[PDB]
């Protein structure tokens, strides 16, 4: 039947991407109705990036300092304001391609699609998880800021992420569409470390169920565990504890496969203690934790 | 390195549904033609052993229901080309992108827009395996979903989905209806040949490791292409073609490591193993990133 890391179709979001330039900085913006959202650090020069007093820098800007381009057309900025780390540019034109949309803040362990853009042009789409330490393992290069992450329920696009920066370890950080960072990060040009990351246990279990659904069971065993004994071992290996809500969420996969959640926990416990002995699961040598139970259900 | 798909919007704007009787699948609407798998004309029982020419002679334009969403597109002509149906419709698709039809080589990657009832569900990156199957994610009603690459503004369609095999992998055609590999669109048991590792992509991956400063595996030797190919096949790796050497050209230039020197380095990895080390944080050599994929993500 198959299993691959699958993103939402990106077309509704592609119709909203524009280019925003201020000075010699260019990045992407999100054009909804008559407003363009983008990272506020577009207004910084080098002499500012190290400790930017954004309110003081922004009040010195005029509408005409912002060049917004949608393809071949320049949009006229008729006003601007700031919400946390996101700049909101009012334009004199409504985007006819505006989808039904909402702004959401996602929880660590939840997943979303990223539309990576450069110079206002979409380049790639891929699936990410909000890490427990509020980083994301993205593929973002110079010029990618303002790229957004999203989910689609029915015809509605829920925007949950806007891209701002890369950390020294190569992972990425950003904000929701209200401009609040995920995690303890700051939009200044400094080397920032994240909290210790952990593995998203409920997502690992969903992926093991996916592997069973696709006909692989080598990692199963005849044992079981209590929830607390599992969580003790999980935490020792820097895995997130599994809550009873997580257990409930795994119900449909448990029902579909006939493998009790706590039996799958006993399987994962053996994998954590014994490793994979060179084997692979669904093509992977590592336990994958960026598929949620909902993701697996939908795709299988 | 992520599996990264192309943005799907230009292809979403071309997806429709095609129904015959109660059999429904997806079609691709470009200008005033809709392309879809020919088995839309089969009942489920026909699919066990179809005579497509006989089935088609019994069909008329007015037996085909083509819908963009819930909006009917009237069919004004039909023809069969290999395993695809071409349905001429009375409306040119205003969202038609610049496009081309290409037949890809094994090892090449592409994005798949998985569709159901003409509605996109998700997009993901696939590699065409050397045995001409893809490790896709397809459910009932997914036939007619297409695979594609995007070059500048031009969509190059390369795959249309038709079949699942007993092993769970997937088989399909190019947009001229010619199957990849030795498969037929008949609901019968068909086996794919034993799969092999995509050497050109493993080499691309080693170049990617070098670009990122991970280069312990570079050795001082080189090899001929023929000697490498003969050794590689003993480890169930694909032989390299001249086209493979050529598409590694840019990464070879970027790193200053000749293709055949990297081949010698890979040969040593095959013959001596990893010796407990890793490459790009992995003991497994990755074979589903092409040289183009490596460039898209590094530069
Ligand atoms: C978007 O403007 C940009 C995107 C970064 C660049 C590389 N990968 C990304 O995701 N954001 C920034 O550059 C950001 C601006 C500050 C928050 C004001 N800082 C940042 O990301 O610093 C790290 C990069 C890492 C990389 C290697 C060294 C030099 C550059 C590029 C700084
Ligand atoms: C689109 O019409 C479907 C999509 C399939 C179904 C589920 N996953 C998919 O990828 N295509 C088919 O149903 C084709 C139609 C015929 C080629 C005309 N048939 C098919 O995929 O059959 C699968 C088959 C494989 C084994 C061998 C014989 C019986 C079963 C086991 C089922």
């Amino acid at each position: 039947s198959g299993f691959r890391k699958m993103a939402f179709p990106s077309g509704k979001v592609e119709g909203c991407m524009v280019q925003v330039t201020c000075g010699t900085t260019t990045l992407n913006g999100l054009w909804l109705d008559d407003v363009v959202y983008c990272p506020r650090h577009v207004i910084c020069t080098s002499e500012d990036m190290l400790n930017p007093n954004y309110e003081d820098l922004l009040i010195r800007k005029s509408n005409h300092n912002f060049l917004v381009q949608a393809g071949n057309v320049q949009l006229r900025v008729i006003g601007h304001s700031m919400q946390n780390c996101v700049l909101k540019l009012k334009v004199d034109t409504a985007n006819p391609k505006t989808p039904k949309y909402k702004f959401v803040r996602i929880q660590p362990g939840q997943t979303f699609s990223v539309l990576a853009c450069y110079n206002g042009s979409p380049s790639g789409v891929y699936q990410c998880a909000m890490r427990p330490n509020f980083t994301i393992k993205g593929s973002f290069l110079n010029g990618s800021c303002g790229s957004v992450g999203f989910n689609i329920d029915y015809d509605c696009v829920s925007f949950c992420y806007m891209h701002h920066m890369e950390l020294p370890t190569g992972v990425h950080a950003g904000t929701d569409l209200e401009g609040n960072f995920y995690g303890p990060f700051v939009d200044r040009q400094t080397a920032q470390a994240a909290g210790t990351d952990t593995t998203i246990t409920v997502n690992v279990l969903a992926w093991l169920y996916a592997a069973v659904i696709n006909g692989d069971r080598w990692f199963l065993n005849r044992f079981t565990t209590t929830l607390n004994d599992f969580n003790l071992v999980a935490m020792k290996y820097n895995y997130e504890p599994l809550t009873q809500d997580h257990v409930d969420i795994l119900g449909p996969l448990s029902a579909q496969t006939g493998i009790a959640v706590l039996d799958m926990c006993a399987s994962l416990k053996e994998l954590l203690q014994n490793g994979m002995n060179g084997r692979t699961i669904l093509g992977s040598a590592l336990l994958e934790d960026e598929f949620t139970p909902f993701d697996v259900v939908r795709q299988c």
